C-alpha cells in the first residue's frame, strides 16, 4: 500500500470500541482518535472505524482499498459521510469515518413510525440527500448502491451518504460486458444497469426514486410481495410502485419521472434538487 500522509493516521492514538455494524465486506466499530481534528491534538473523538473480517477474502480488502480511495477523491460535503484518516502502514487496515449517532436511515425512519416523523422532515431528508448526490455527480462519481441502509444520521438529524464500496469513477465502467453491475441490489437498480450494462448518472437517479418511496414509506421494502427473480420482466413491462401513502401527488411524480425506462428522459439531481428546494420551501 503506498504512503499517503495527507490522510494517514497514527495507530497508538486510536482505541477501538463496541462494534456497529457487521455486514459481508468487512466490520464498524465505533473508536475514540486522539488528535483527530489537527487543530485539537489532545481531543480525543467519537469516530466509526471499517475494517476486514477475520474471514476476509481478496476481494474484500480490494474493495476496501477502493472505498478509501473513492472517498478521498470525492471530497468533502455536508450530506456525505465524511473520511478523517486511515491506518494503512505496518498493520491492518482501518478506515477511520465520522460517527453518525443514529444509525442508518431505514432503522431510523422505521423506529420513528406511529419522535414521530412529519411531512416536513421527510421532505428535508429527501432534499438533503438530493443535494449530496448533485455534489457526488458533480465530482463524476456514480454511487450505484444508492438506499435508505445505506444512509446515516447523526445527531443533529443531518443525512449522509456512505458505503461507497461500489462506488466508481464515470468512466471506469467496463461496458458491455456480462459482468458488469452484478453485485448490485435488484430491486434498487436501473433496468439498464442489466439489460445493457451500462450505468450513469440517470441509473444513480433511478436508484434515488427508489429511495425516495422508501423514505415516504417510512422505511418499506420496495416493490413488497414480489421476488427479485420475478422483477425485471415486470419492469420491462412498465410496473412501478404504487403511490405511498404519506406522500402528495406531486412527490410521487417525481418518483415516476426518476423511474422513466428512457434514461435521458429522467430528471438530473439538479433538477431534483431545485424542485425538492421549492416543495420544502413552500412547505414553510
Ligand atoms: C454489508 C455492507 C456494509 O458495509 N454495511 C454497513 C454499512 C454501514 C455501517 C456504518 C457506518 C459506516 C459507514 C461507512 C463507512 O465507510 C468507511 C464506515 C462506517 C457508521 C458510522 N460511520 N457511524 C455510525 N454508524 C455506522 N454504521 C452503521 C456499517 C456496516
Ligand atoms: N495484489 C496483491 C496485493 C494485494 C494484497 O494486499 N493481497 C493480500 C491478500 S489478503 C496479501 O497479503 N498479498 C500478499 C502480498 O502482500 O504480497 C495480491 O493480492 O497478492
Amino acid at each position: 500500500l503506498p504512503e499517503d500522509p495527507k490522510w494517514e493516521f497514527p495507530r497508538d492514538k486510536l482505541t477501538l470500541g463496541k462494534p456497529l455494524g457487521e455486514g459481508c465486506f468487512g466490520q464498524v466499530v465505533m473508536a475514540e482518535a486522539v488528535g483527530i481534528d489537527k487543530d485539537k491534538p489532545k481531543e480525543a473523538v467519537t469516530v466509526a472505524v471499517k475494517m476486514l473480517k477475520d474471514d476476509a477474502t481478496e476481494k474484500d480488502l480490494s474493495d476496501l482499498v477502493s472505498e478509501m480511495e473513492m472517498m478521498k477523491m470525492i471530497g468533502k460535503h455536508k450530506n456525505i459521510i465524511n473520511l478523517l484518516g486511515a491506518c494503512t502502514q505496518d498493520g491492518p487496515l482501518y478506515v477511520i469515518v465520522e460517527y453518525a449517532s443514529k444509525g442508518n436511515l431505514r432503522e431510523y425512519l422505521r423506529a420513528r413510525r406511529p419522535e414521530q416523523m412529519t411531512f416536513k422532515d421527510l421532505v428535508s431528508c429527501t432534499y438533503q440527500l438530493a443535494r449530496g448526490m448533485e455534489y457526488l455527480a458533480s465530482q463524476k462519481c456514480i454511487h450505484r448502491d444508492l438506499a435508505a441502509r445505506n444512509v446515516l444520521v447523526t445527531e443533529n438529524n443531518v443525512m449522509k451518504i456512505a458505503d461507497f464500496g461500489l462506488a466508481r469513477d464515470i468512466n471506469n465502467i467496463d461496458y458491455y460486458k456480462k459482468t458488469t453491475n452484478g453485485r448490485l441490489p435488484v430491486k434498487w437498480m436501473a433496468p439498464e444497469a442489466l439489460f445493457d450494462r451500462v450505468y450513469t448518472h440517470q441509473s444513480d437517479v433511478w436508484s434515488f426514486g427508489v429511495l425516495m418511496w422508501e423514505i415516504f414509506t417510512l422505511g418499506g421494502s420496495p416493490y413488497p410481495g414480489i421476488p427479485v427473480e420475478e422483477l425485471f420482466k415486470l419492469l420491462k413491462e412498465g410496473h412501478r410502485m404504487d403511490k405511498p401513502a404519506n406522500c402528495t401527488n406531486e412527490l410521487y411524480m417525481m418518483m415516476r419521472d426518476c423511474w422513466h425506462a428512457v434514461p435521458s428522459q429522467r430528471p438530473t439531481f439538479k433538477q431534483l434538487v431545485e424542485d425538492l428546494d421549492r416543495i420544502l420551501t413552500l412547505t414553510t
